[PDB]
């Protein structure tokens, strides 16, 4: 199950923290779980970003804002 | 890394998708990954919602707003 996976990463990357700061920890996890699913859901699409926007659920106009906010567009 | 494992998490799932449509797959993978990173967060700050908030980058009231969604508070 995945939830047990960002579970495990996490146990992880805590472990690294030695007194060491962490202040922007929701974006860095979001940053990349959404590059994977941009990635997979444009390749299964193959790029067509109507048909990626209604399987996510979300408006194409958003879809195209992420894509840049990545660089994957 | 933890992207890989979104990646075949979502590798599976397509594979299963025989037909059927799929049409909010953004909130899936969110909720499933939100739940376990506050989750995560919660206990390495010992419940104190201040010092997760900061970790985090979020403030006090989304992240009371995240906890009630998935019942954590």
């Amino acid at each position: 199950p995945l939830r047990d996976s960002v579970k495990q990463a996490l146990k992880n990357y805590f472990a690294q923290l030695n007194g060491q700061d962490v202040n922007d920890l929701y974006e860095l996890v979001l940053a990349e779980v959404e590059q994977a699913l941009l990635d997979m859901v444009m390749q299964y699409t193959r790029g067509n970003q109507t048909r990626a926007a209604l399987m996510m659920g979300i408006n194409r106009g958003t879809l195209r804002k992420k894509l840049k906010k990545y660089g994957m567009n």
